[PDB]
């Protein structure tokens, strides 16, 4: 139902003014996300749930798009340090890399793995209720 | 009082484990932010209010940080489509280049610019309560 969307914008004014007014138009609202710069690029993580219109929309306003994904979601259970540390820690004893990581606005965590299959059943002790 | 920690992981298991295993062994909560994996590195960046301990203990755990920043912190007043786009609008408007964008866990809006000074206040409507 959710899909994370990731965008590769140029590093020049007006690139996020873009994609927000591109979703914006088409009804599509961000539930999470960012974008960090590395050298001349931006790349953009954000989470919607019109994914497909989403990249479409994107597309046709001349912005790449990588791709789009399904993510586990998953809910660290209470806020204290090292929290994140663990999950993370479980994951890599399984040999599971990290691809993306970020929370949403509901403060749920948004994972994208080189397994998800296998990160799906070690994550399941942070299953959202 | 509240800092980015950039950090840039190697894209390997493991990294984001000894990231918050380094700081919540400190007592030092992520307050939010994400990785985002660039090639062969995995860029990191998350809101600390214990920013220079947090340089000091990811430097002793053989981390690299780029940088520990004082964002801009601002709130979008409703969650509705184009939000995002429309403070990025203004941004771009006044020639001012987002680098780091990002929402913490109070759904609070985490910005780094190319200009800080200006950015606060073009971004002055958006100032949080």
């Amino acid at each position: 139902m959710m899909f994370d969307v990731h965008v590769v914008l140029d590093n020049q004014i007006g690139q996020l003014a873009l994609l927000g007014k591109t979703l914006g138009n088409k009804g599509i609202g961000l539930e999470g996300g960012g974008i960090f710069t590395v050298g001349d690029e931006c790349h953009a993580h954000f989470l919607v749930e019109q994914g497909k219109e989403a990249k479409i929309a994107l597309e046709q306003a001349g912005l790449l798009v990588l791709a789009i994904r399904t993510p586990l979601i998953r809910k660290l259970k209470q806020e204290k340090p090292g929290e994140l540390g663990e999950i993370a820690r479980v994951l890599a004893e399984n040999n599971i890399n990290i691809l993306v990581q970020y929370s949403d606005h509901a403060n749920q965590l948004i994972l994208i793995t080189d397994n998800d299959s296998m990160a799906a059943s070690v994550t399941l002790p942070w299953a959202i209720k």
